[PDB]
């Protein structure tokens, strides 16, 4: 692979509803967003069926739960501006129409919740810089003007809250290295300069928080293996060295923290099946990758159920959405085999960044 | 102290709003509930002033945030039944009137959020058993009938979610030991039998979750010192031995998990000042207690701000509410000295359990 | 029990030979020291039989392995002075006669190895202060003069190396609290002043090193339960608060670090059987005590075999030495039941400190 | 670099004497072994000066301390057989002549101490298999016959005790992967078959024990960076995945466990200076490499002083031995700059394995 490659992304965005039911969002062959959901937060739950939002879209959709429980989806439109829609009541299938947030968008949108309850969206803009826009009041349809954070992006952005409430954004730069920028006071429009974490990544970065409040970042490297880095913590503003893990992966990775507090990472492997690795102990070494039966056609998208059970979604060879999950909450739970969520097929609507 | 004593409780209940502003609830000399809140989730924020809910009450009030962000308060009424009121919109000072949930209540109420978004309330009933009632749909004013969990309670109940979504309830029993009972499937009406954790406690139990998903319980013991016990974990249904910490305490303890993942405990000490102890490392030993200047007249009530800063509320010698807090998010942050939240005085409305 | 009680001690001293065979030393009804050893460092090993050192003694004997592998035993004599004898070659049953080190001794002797290979002995002296004497060259029969470290002791001393090579000595003081004093430079005659760790202990203190280089001290408390305290570490000269563990114990405790790095403690329990508790995780909480069948008449003495298997020695109701051990090296190994090491009976020769 | 390269090795072997004084062994331009030692185990200690053992040698020498404190050195002779010499008394400069152990040796020798006090030596033999020979009685000049462990070696062997007393040997195989073989009962002639840890290493393997009893192995990889792997533990016979650390290294690595229980690794870096990395927390992530001033001409050899202070030895550009060390025992201690141990120059006598 080339240093400037971006690994295959996930095919849906997933969220937990206010009642913790999983709900997924993808783009079908009509270039419209469709969604589907569990009807109950139970291990046996049926799924409602695929329901369409009217409107042609031009990016992967991004979803986040508002601080009042209402889901809200962000997507690029036919006019290359940002659009969004939302549940008008938590846990209810009453949605707004797509509504305009304007701007000129050249990446998939990335949405984060500030620690004061206000949603905030990050995109690459028409000048390849990072731009953002936010709710000016928690869970309200009052949005700011667009504002630039500068930089030159060559990946989609990835945003995450630090334990102290400061949003931090990660993105690949013009030199194919991982760069990052952050709020310097929680949920305030006060930002750092861009700083480089070095190395070379060949996927979007993926970021998760450890129990102990340290951010950890995962990405595919130049040699096509998983690599990761973490904050040193203790009021330090330093990071660890990079480590790679053996095993060639062929999609973006997806990270999750299990209910035991340990990290797990999923990715499509060299044989195009789903691979999983997990920390064997607190901060510990990582297990050899383990494989699930079945060839997959997207990166995994990983979520957790109301009872902590991990669930994974992927594009199948039939171009439909499949999922599998842990049967019980235990960290040693067995897993199901891939099952179909049928009724539509999906396309990869991700913005082509080059 | 006698084995059957119940240590002095906190004087307010505290919650985070959907936007993470702190809001406190207490009972004034008119035997009505009043509340006060931060106007913004900032370290410098002013407080709105004391506002009254009309209605005479006969217990300490209990507050919880619904899964749609709306706060909801539970209290015993003049008729010894359960009453509740709620914000009609998240982050808004538009409240319902007190509305009836009926029942015969002989303890302070305790409220928990199930992992499927439904509030659930636990009380001691007219026959001294544990009784509960719940929302039948997430964040909706549809409630179940009252149902008995049996037992004989001599403390208020304390409820907490396990990492796998199962509510677990702790309460002192007829033998003055700590007992507990739990959902055996997450957010389902399937409960265990009562089981004893043994020992003798002289306060309500206080329960918190560790990073690694293990519950930890704190209480004052027969010798008036803090003692604690924790789940062994690893799909075990066993608990650790009890450990006590040196230092005589004179109120209920209050536990909090800081943004570094470590536990801290606050309690009024033998000299009637606020004492604090913290885990020195991951699961580690506990620090010697450290003292804050100022004589206090209630147990502490502890909360965290939107940026992770710990904040403590207590009754003063003037019978008014005071608070102090960490000045920065760091675990080594300095602390302020007690400041007054003036305008009313408070009484301890806790139900007298004997 | 009274605050000034000293819990029943172990009946033998145990050491590993240069080849790691266990060897035990006790006092028989002739008031002479006898010893016995494994003939091979194997799980099935026979024991050689009881062999007598000629000479009447007046304390429990203390044994340590020199830095050249030779065992060396220290004891108080009929003249109340210190005497010692030694293997003249490692792993060989060729011993010196008892040889004089003089002094006036009013406690059992305690021996430690400095980090530069020189043995050092600590005793309470005729004026109740701590006194010490040392090899002036590693593993050589050249000893210093007696020198005083001051203080007032009401227990036998317990000495242990810090991770940085500094000997630290623990002993109960005139106020029945735990006190300690330490080298301020490794293996040098430069010592701190006495400092109090506070509390009240009713046994000799027992000290062990954690993996992470922090000393941890165990003792019985005023309420007859096990209590413990540890160094905070990180170049701090502070200690944790004291914690007690539920369960009444009736002898001195014995601590050991298993080959997994976790601490375990053994003690005679309230029912006069052997009890065991272990840390359930890294620095973690402690297990409920578990009991071994059989009434015992001394504190346990605990050792580790060449393969890490834990082995325990106690006085039986027949006044003979019994032992049991782990059958395999695993931390979850099963245990044998008490077996007799027959041929002599033993007395408790410990110096009566009052 | 090629997959079959073996990274530059250290220029001396180092041991602690019975009194913990450091002593180093190297080969000079006369192809004889010389040694030098600290005169006292102190931070300021002078060194004795270079002293020659008569006899021409044909490998790097290997040194180990016997279980009776006497150092013993192993080397290949002019006849390609194994030779050894020893201190005849601990801590004394009275040495045997080189004495024969015979055999046909095609690697540097590697020496380990069994958990029953018997030295054991591992070499590649005339048929490229692993061969070994051992003391049949602890610290005695009675040796076994040579015996084969099979395999095909392309690196020098590296041997280490498991926490349970079983020797484990690591060596690169015919496929350039890391292989290992182990005693299946502690200090017994009962061995496993060879098993592969996979990957590709371009240096000798280096093995150390973690506090928690798990072996960890370090080696340079095919991409010239440091990589490492560890035992999973918990009576499992599994290992972690491999991880690499960013940073090109140009010698064998040297690992050490500091007195805080954390691992540190030293290696010559891409700019031919000494680099150091350390675990930032328990099992934690690894720091970015830090550099010491000065170009070096060998891998580092790392030791610990009697007080825990880390000390490093390297070949200088003048072909003499240099060292630097921590000034205090603290983990954050400052370091000295390179100082000369003058009087001879050294050559790399390592056996050329191809
Ligand atoms: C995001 C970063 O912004 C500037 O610093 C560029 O010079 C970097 O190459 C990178 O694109
Ligand atoms: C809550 C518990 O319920 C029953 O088991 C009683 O026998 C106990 O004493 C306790 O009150
Ligand atoms: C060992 C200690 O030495 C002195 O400080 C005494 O005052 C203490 O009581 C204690 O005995
Ligand atoms: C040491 C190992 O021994 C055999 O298994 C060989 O097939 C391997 O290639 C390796 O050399
Ligand atoms: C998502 C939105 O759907 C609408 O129908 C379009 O008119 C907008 O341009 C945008 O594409
Ligand atoms: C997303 C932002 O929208 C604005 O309208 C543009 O002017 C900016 O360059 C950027 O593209
Ligand atoms: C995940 C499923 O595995 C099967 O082998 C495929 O045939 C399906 O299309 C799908 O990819
Ligand atoms: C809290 C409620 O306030 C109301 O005014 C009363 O009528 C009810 O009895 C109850 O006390
Ligand atoms: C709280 C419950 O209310 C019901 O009405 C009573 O019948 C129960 O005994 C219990 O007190
Ligand atoms: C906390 C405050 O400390 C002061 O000393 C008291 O005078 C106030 O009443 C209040 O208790
Ligand atoms: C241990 C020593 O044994 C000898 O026989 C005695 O003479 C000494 O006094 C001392 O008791
Ligand atoms: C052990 C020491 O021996 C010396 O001879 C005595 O003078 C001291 O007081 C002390 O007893
Ligand atoms: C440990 C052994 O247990 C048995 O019950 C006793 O009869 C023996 O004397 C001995 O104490
Ligand atoms: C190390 C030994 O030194 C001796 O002098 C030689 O005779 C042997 O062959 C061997 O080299
Ligand atoms: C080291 C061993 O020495 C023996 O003499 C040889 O026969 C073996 O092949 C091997 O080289
Ligand atoms: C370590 C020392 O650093 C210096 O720069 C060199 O000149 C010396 O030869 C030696 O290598």
């Amino acid at each position: 692979i080339e240093n400037s490659a971006i690994a295959l992304s996930g095919i849906v965005s997933v969220a937990n509803n206010a009642d913790n039911r999983l709900e997924v969002f993808g783009v079908s062959t009509d270039s419209a967003v469709w969604h589907n959901w569990q009807t109950a937060p139970l291990p046996n739950s049926s799924w409602a069926g695929w329901n369409k939002f009217n409107g042609v879209v031009t990016s992967k959709p991004a979803v986040h739960r508002n601080s009042d429980g209402r889901l809200e989806v962000f997507v690029r439109g036919t006019d290359n501006a940002l659009w969004h829609n939302w549940q008008t009541a938590a846990d209810t299938n009453t949605w707004s129409s797509w509504q305009p947030l304007y701007g000129g968008i050249t990446s998939n949108p990335e949405v984060c919740l500030n620690s004061d309850g206000r949603l905030e969206v990050f995109v690459r803009g028409s000048d390849n810089a990072l731009w953002h826009i936010w709710q000016t009041a928690a869970h309200t349809n009052s949005w700011s003007n667009w504002k630039s954070l500068g930089g030159t992006l060559t990946s989609n952005p990835a945003a995450h809250l630090n334990a102290d409430g400061r949003i931090e954004v990660f993105a690949r730069g013009a030199d194919n290295a991982l760069w990052h920028i952050w709020q310097t006071a929680a949920h305030t429009d006060q930002w750092s300069n861009w700083q480089s974490l070095k190395s070379v990544i060949t996927s979007d970065p993926v970021v998760i928080n450890n129990c102990d409040g340290r951010l950890e970042v995962f990405a595919r490297g130049a040699d096509s293996t998983l690599r990761h880095i973490s904050q040193i913590g203790s009021d330090s503003v330093s990071w660890s060295n990079w480590q790679c893990l053996d095993g060639v992966i062929t999609s973006a990775p997806a990270a999750v923290k299990n209910i035991s507090g340990q990290l797990e990472v999923f990715a499509r492997g060299a044989d195009n099946t789903l691979w999983r690795t997990w920390q064997t102990s607190h901060n510990g070494p990582w297990s050899n990758w383990s494989s699930f039966t079945g060839i997959i056609a997207s990166a995994p998208t990983v979520a957790k159920n109301s009872d902590g059970r991990i669930e994974v979604f992927v594009l199948g060879l039939d171009k439909a959405l499949w999922h599998l999950w842990q049967t019980t909450s235990s960290t040693t739970s067995s897993w199901t085999t891939w099952a179909l969520i049928g009724g539509i097929t999906l396309i990869d609507a991700s913005v082509i960044l080059e």
